DNA sequence: CAGGCATGCCT
DNA sequence: AGGCATGCCTG
DNA sequence: CAGGCATGCCTG
DNA sequence: CAGGCATGCCTG
């Protein structure tokens, strides 16, 4: 798959994403605008992303992340962190993350880091865990380690996270995708684009 | 089950399992007090803090209530909560301790209560098991302390906590759950008296 | 060696002088210097001319050594090299024979040895001396500066002095002149702000 | 056992003066000094630079012993660490050269050697004494305090006085300077406020 | 036991 | 830079 | 933390 | 080429 699909797809279990109530602060660690389905997060902060699954998927099932350029003309290129946050020593000693890869999950042993040999695709996956005894939604705590303006990566060109409920083979059992900016003042740059968004 | 993120999502259960606190100085200074406006403890170091447990219906056998803290922002929630160097190594409160120097929550008077250190989660909780009410009370009353300041640099650093109470059997099946957030200071009321005016602006 | 450059101004037995010619006043001009600052505003990859004099010829084998170092001093002891990203850049790297990593080019003048000291790992550039040509004032050098003064992962926003050395063939000083290096995109733009808060309050 | 070193301003023969560079006045500089009280306001692990300026050249092997000591009598017999809370901290401790536990620390030289002093415990890092460069005036040395004079644990908000000492390879002293070491988070509104109120009274 | 300070850290 | 947070002293 | 400056790059 | 912007990062 060249360009993968980020058509909203429920799907068998009703995968559904949603974010937590966030700080409206300048510069909060993250912030998400319902009305503009983007993601707003500062490089390196802890993201909390919330799932939703109806009827437990099957053993061995697990949670995908890749990211994807916004702009049919970009959407072509594999989404990397840029030269300077790569080989630079921020956030590099001692991880088991690839320093390419510009999603990272935090908190978890069990992350595996995908180089997609035909596709070039760079992705994260965890194994689906069900939700705790009380608790509604399952969490996965994401890391972006680029900005969106970063150049030599992403450029300021926006792009869009896909997560997918994938089963151990690899069959698709639901998907969502966000547009997602990382940027220093997230609280600023969410307050911007909406009052812009009065068009 | 090992568990990475502790979940602090309020879970009464079968046993209608309910955490409360008892009547509380307002004293600028106090051992420790308690704002239900705000669902938050305020306490001092190493003192003595009576924890109230509350079930509608007896619980199984082997039952017990297991007590971990958790940083309370997602920022640092992956961070195990535990004392800082300085009160570890210290010479206080450390002498001849059944406790590790290095957990952060203790049981008081309990010759059961055991420490946990989750090889896998790395993380550091305090188990007693479920005794009942003792008789004419209608709780059942469990001493904690704390042994770290909020504000102690090389452990928490002004980072909020909370305390996650579990009510789970002996093989670790939770049956019921309350968190309240944590503030070990030393002007418990002063710092109880600033939270709520601020609270009452909005 | 020393692991600190020196950047105190030292004109030595020959009266070792730096100066710049007049520049463009524009606010994209390639570069401009200011004297009121003693910075020097140019753009990346931009020639810089710079213009070398003495009163006495010096002796044989003398060198002009060109060396970056931070001006504040949290950050001195970090050596002066090119961002990850213009390093490993396709541009004004393959069929170059500066090192990539190098900050400070001369341009048009193939004698020049860039050195990466074993020791101390400062990274400068050394052209043999030349006489100016007949009847000309100043010995002129032709300099290239590879990253702008704002380049994440490298300089990232911290001044740079430019130390200009007069040394002979094993290294002795015979003079030092330096100023203030800001690498830019618009220098015209960058010179009148700073000198307008050079009036302040 | 016991040590008690001297303090006592004694320039020795090559006229060992220890002086300090222009320093900021804002709240929050990283280091500033007051001549008024000879003091040095500083930010904890933050980069501060030293002048020492000589007459004559001294013997080879001569170095140079930066060692804290308290200021107040009753106190001056306690050996000056870091707090247990930096000392076993991650921060600024992974991947170099000075033991956790030392209050002083010199940056960008791996000469430096700390002294763990067998017979009195007091801790001090020595430098070997390198000549200013060709055309400048004194020899920089950059000096790193660990921890905060409020660090409870350790300073415990008790003043303390850094002495340098140049000195022969025999340990022989040939000259000495000192001055009041404030390690604060706002060295500018500290030594604002340590100045009026001396001038006040 | 509350008033208030010095000083780190947030605003 | 201004001011608040917060351990700890003091009377 | 919110305000506004610092800067590379667009735009016409 | 000058005006103006987008966005990382100080400033008070
Ligand atoms: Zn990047
Ligand atoms: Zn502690
Ligand atoms: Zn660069
Ligand atoms: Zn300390």
């Amino acid at each position: 798959e060249f360009i993968p699909s980020n058509t909203d797809y429920p799907g068998p279990h009703h995968f559904e994403v949603t974010f937590q109530q966030s700080s409206t602060a300048k510069s909060a660690t993250w912030t998400y605008s319902p009305l503009l389905k983007k993601l707003y997060c500062q490089i390196a902060k802890t993201c909390p992303i919330q799932i939703k699954v109806s009827t437990p998927p099957p053993p061995g099932t697990a949670i995908r992340a890749m990211p994807v350029y916004k702009k049919a003309e970009h959407v072509t290129d594999v989404v990397k962190r840029c030269p300077n946050h790569e080989l630079g020593r921020d956030f590099n000693e001692g991880q088991s993350a690839p320093a390419s890869h510009l999603i990272r999950v935090e908190g978890n042993n069990l992350s595996q880091y995908v180089d997609d040999p035909v596709t070039g695709r760079q992705s994260v996956v965890v194994p689906y865990e069900p939700p705790q005894v009380g608790t509604e939604f399952t969490t996965i705590l994401y890391n972006f380690m680029c900005n969106s303006s970063c150049v030599g990566g992403m450029n300021r060109r926006p792009i869009l996270i896909i997560i997918t409920l994938e089963m151990r083979d690899g069959q698709v059992l639901g998907r969502r995708s966000f547009e997602g900016r990382i940027c220093a003042c997230p609280g600023r740059d969410r307050k911007a684009d909406e009052d812009h968004y009065r068009e």
